[PDB]
């Protein structure tokens, strides 16, 4: 519950609780950088495969 | 869409495609080891952390 949690839409917060998200961490691609359903998206799926990838 | 997805139910096969989850790497805790919302988003957690202690 940090910065970008304050900043983030009650839907985005909610995405990033369920799924555990640091918002932080995600690269907002709306309006001055809101962070959009997509962006998390695509930010778990990169962070899917770097966990299968890894050791 | 391998064999996971297909025995998936259809919230469970959106949420994976949308978030880019095998489901044959989610150990499910329903029924007979249907996996559920909440087997989903343990997954994902987890998987959050392991890429980032990497
Ligand atoms: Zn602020």
């Amino acid at each position: 519950e940090n910065d970008a949690y304050v900043h983030a839409t009650p839907l985005i917060r909610r995405l990033a609780r369920e799924f555990g998200v640091n918002l932080a961490k995600v690269k907002g691609t709306g309006r001055k950088g809101r962070i959009l359903r997509e962006d998390v998206q695509a930010y778990v799926k990169e962070a899917i495969k770097r966990a299968e990838a890894a050791p």
